[PDB]
């Protein structure tokens, strides 16, 4: 059975709810984003008006093969009229097509569903800033002060400068970035861009890429691996065993990996900073971790609240325990005061 953070009261709308068979009084299902946790349960038999972005829609139809009349893409920053109810969708700062969904209801309530997000200042300045939010349904994920994390921009500088010194002095070695989902594709496109290359990748991440709306893409991505010194793996392929691996794959063109594991939040956080990063190693194999986060950081969270002062606010991760939940409301609370809404 649905839980009720995902049910949107005054209407027959649900968000991320594809897994609990078909909801009673539901007449349409959002979808936020492409990501398998909140798309659990969508496959082409479905059979229900599904609203999304645009390059959500690309993923469905392609992807999981769901049927293009059930699918309806509606265009970022403008007003739509959705069973007779005004909706928006913008930005989520998260993964690609990945959206936060503005409800206007009937009776005068306005309701701001964030999806997965990315919290930035610049969200002060969309279609938020010119009326009141009752009602908040917020990504959680990492609200609790200890989750720091630098800036994408920093993380990405890291990188580029890990990469680029790496292959300046061996030109024979091989840079394997890891991937599972949608999301973090600045990481590798960023790499290949500093080395002069086009990134190589399996045919079905291919497509996927494909899905994406990405200016130049046919000029940045290829099948051809032997074409391309920065290669795609799967994730769990990201470790010693798996990379040696791959290296005898690679025929004696390479004789060094230099790989990355995007990751979000981890302990390490708490002690290093992005500068002073440092790989683990056996031969010629070096793994980099790396903070590239999706998510909010507890201060970025606290300032997007702080700013938009909701009335109410209803947490959709992290509500599996009373330890958890707990925890957010006395941050809720102390943000409240502080602020004085
Ligand atoms: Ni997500």
């Amino acid at each position: 059975t649905c839980p009720f953070y995902k049910k949107i009261p005054g209407t027959g709308f649900t968000v991320d709810a594809f897994q609990y068979g078909v909801v009673e009084g539901c007449t349409a299902y959002f979808l936020t984003h492409f990501h398998s946790d909140h798309y659990a349960g969508l496959s082409k038999h479905f059979t229900f008006p599904v609203y999304c972005s645009e390059i959500t829609g690309n993923l469905l139809k392609n992807k999981l093969h769901v049927q293009e009349q059930y699918i309806h893409p509606l265009p970022l920053d403008t007003e739509c009229i959705v069973n007779g109810v005004k909706v928006v969708l913008l930005d989520a700062n998260h993964c690609p097509g990945a959206v936060m969904i503005l409800f206007y209801l009937p009776n005068g309530t306005v309701i701001l569903h964030t999806g997965d997000f990315r919290a930035d200042p610049s969200m002060e300045r969309s279609l938020l800033a010119d009326q009141k939010v009752h009602m908040l349904y917020l990504d959680t994920t990492y609200c609790s002060p200890e989750y720091t994390f630098p800036s994408q921009q920093e993380v990405i500088r890291f990188a580029i400068n890990t990469a680029f010194e790496a292959v300046t002095l061996n030109p024979h070695a091989l840079v394997v970035c890891g991937t599972y989902s949608i999301g973090k594709e600045k990481v590798f496109l960023a790499i290949a861009d500093v080395l002069g290359s086009k990134v190589g990748m399996s045919q079905e991440k291919y497509k996927t890429l494909q899905c994406l709306n990405i200016p130049e893409i046919n000029s940045l991505i290829t099948t051809d691996m032997c074409s391309s010194l920065v290669h795609l793996l799967p994730m769990m392929q990201i470790n010693f065993k798996g990379l040696q691996s791959h290296l005898k794959k690679c025929g004696g063109k390479y004789n060094q990996i230099l790989a990355f594991r995007p990751t979000g939040w981890t302990h390490s956080n708490k002690f290093t900073r992005i500068a002073d990063v440092i790989p683990q190693t056996k031969g010629n194999i070096s793994i980099y971790g790396i903070p590239y986060s999706e998510h909010s950081s507890y201060l970025e969270m606290k300032r997007f609240v702080q700013w938009l002062k909701p009335q109410k606010i209803i947490p959709t991760v992290n509500v599996g325990t009373w330890k958890s939940r707990s925890t957010m409301e006395k941050y809720f609370r102390e943000w409240k005061l502080e602020a004085g809404y």
